[PDB]
């Protein structure tokens, strides 16, 4: 393989990031669970997109694994 | 066909494949603490830990209902 | 149709598994009479979950299907 | 690795470059809030591309993994 052209046809396509309340639904945990471990650690990575909170999906996927 | 970040994400946004223990075990027939019990002694699906809290994704249960290796 | 979501959602609403009793009742066979059959490597498939046999409602129809 | 005639020959099929709106979405901003962060040192890095803003995909990325 992938190269900056690929990376960026397939940002254009669409989105890999959920909010909160999506990952937390996804994952199934209290979206108050979730902001909880933001705080403490334990949970997924997140992104900060400035001021709002971004989750990977493939990171939650592999915090989920945990690989 | 084979789904990319994208895909993933976009399904993610609309279910969860995943189940807590007293549903996995109402699922697959047996009961919450016998359940539990195979996390202890082995023997029982895959899980997955978010956390603290305890999760069964539904493919990994059918997996091992099926006895896929 | 039916991707990981919808059979997680599925399996949160009830269960498509039998015990040996209740599979016996509904095949209007003994209980005893199911677990020979198992036991002597015949019956219908059935789900070894942990300790505890399960089987199948559709695998059950299935076997008496002959098909 | 590469030359220069291996980046000419990648630019002829394709573009690293996404718009504002192309832009906003994959990180799942709204535009208009994409734009605000032009004005505040917190956003992304972006190109000017005469009077057009774009920005590369991959300063996109390194800029939600925190770099
Ligand atoms: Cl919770
Ligand atoms: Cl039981
Ligand atoms: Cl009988
Ligand atoms: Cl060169």
């Amino acid at each position: 393989m992938d190269d900056e052209n690929d990376r960026a046809a397939r940002a254009k396509k669409g989105s890999p990031f959920l909010n909160t309340a999506q990952a937390a639904f996804y994952i199934g945990l209290s979206q108050r669970t979730l902001e909880k471990m933001r705080l403490t650690g334990g949970g997924p990575k997140y992104r900060k997109h400035g001021r709002y909170v971004r989750y990977h999906i493939d990171e939650l996927d592999d915090w989920s694994k945990g690989r």
